[PDB]
């Protein structure tokens, strides 16, 4: 029902120049009508809006928040979304093996829901600690995730949830195709919007992480921009020629 389905991470992507990001809004802002917007942040949902009073980020359509473990739609909260996310969801006993990492520590409450569980991986310590958490969580049976990005944040969510997962759901939810879609991120809680088949762009200022992922899997629907922030969104948006 419109040519395109637009879906960004917020911090250091939509975010991070505030003459890219009202530039950018600007263009879209005269065609509102021809596409969808969903944010896709790390962020909780209040903390995702406290930041579009702060830098005033345009009204989405979809709000894809903390990783994409919880769904806001305009009329709010997606719970088939959650239902769908609790099926074979572990939290507890995931958190207790988590907790027992010296090198990690819990982000604050603040940053955690029932299908997010966060730490913050000691500066000083091997990030190969990951490798292991991620094996011994695994070895559970327990249908988990792994995210690792600023090579300093954590995140452990359902197999189900990724931001990349919740956009193919938005998008059957939508009707809208692959071809038609466009994600941006900058880090490696980005990398499951890429692993999507849609369109995908990669800022310049893109994390160590997200730049070696692309090395091995970028394929030709992921665009490295030279911009950097809402730049590169402008920059992807005339590259796959959308909103033509
Ligand atoms: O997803 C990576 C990180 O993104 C941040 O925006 C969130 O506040 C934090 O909880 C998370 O660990
Ligand atoms: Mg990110």
């Amino acid at each position: 029902m419109r040519q395109l389905l637009l879906i960004s991470d917020l911090d250091n992507t939509w975010v991070g120049d505030q003459q890219a990001l009202e530039h950018l809004q600007e263009y879209l802002g005269d065609r509102r009508g021809n596409f969808y917007l969903a944010y896709a942040t790390g962020r909780s949902y209040h903390s995702a809006r406290e930041l579009q009073k702060q830098v005033g980020l345009m009204e989405p359509d979809y709000w894809l928040t903390a990783v994409g473990s919880e769904i806001y739609h305009p009329e709010g909260l997606d719970q088939h979304w959650a239902d769908y996310l609790s099926e074979h969801w572990q939290r507890d006993i995931l958190q207790a093996i988590a907790d027992g990492f010296e090198a990690l520590k819990p982000q604050s409450p603040l940053e955690q829901n029932p299908w997010k569980i966060s730490y913050h991986l000691d500066p000083q310590a091997c990030p190969t600690v990951i490798d292991q958490l991620t094996e011994m969580l695994k070895e559970t049976g327990i249908p988990v995730q792994v995210i690792f990005s600023s090579g300093k944040d954590v995140d452990l969510l359902p197999q189900r949830s990724n931001k990349g997962n919740a956009t193919q759901y938005l998008q059957q939810h939508l009707a809208m195709e692959p071809s038609q879609t466009l994600v941006c991120g900058d880090s490696g809680n980005d990398i499951g919007l890429f692993e999507t088949s849609a369109r995908g762009v990669i800022v310049r200022n893109a994390q160590p992480e997200l730049l070696h992922w692309y090395d091995q899997w970028g394929d030709s629907r992921h665009y490295r921009a030279q911009s950097s922030h809402a730049g590169a969104i402008l920059e992807a948006i005339a590259h796959f020629d959308f909103l033509s």
